């Protein structure tokens, strides 16, 4: 279990613009932001990520859905 002041890192990595969401022009980066040697996600891989992880459905992923994306199983 990575701890919230780690994941929150990692949301602000991926939020370039400050916007304070992971809109879907930022989430293709998601692998890059915990390891710089990671690959980038396809366009289809973005969308298909977006889609499941917009639980609330308003077309980006704010910081307790990514928490939950990143969440140990
Ligand atoms: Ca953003
Ligand atoms: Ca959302």
């Amino acid at each position: 279990m990575k701890s919230a002041d780690d994941v929150k890192k990692v949301f602000h990595i991926l939020d370039k613009d400050k916007s304070g969401f992971i809109e879907e022009d930022e989430l293709g980066s998601i692998l890059k932001g915990f390891s710089s040697d990671a690959r980038d996600l396809s366009a289809k891989e973005t969308k298909t990520l977006m889609a499941a992880g917009d639980k609330d459905g308003d077309g980006k992923i704010g910081v307790e859905e990514f928490s939950t994306l990143v969440a140990e199983s």
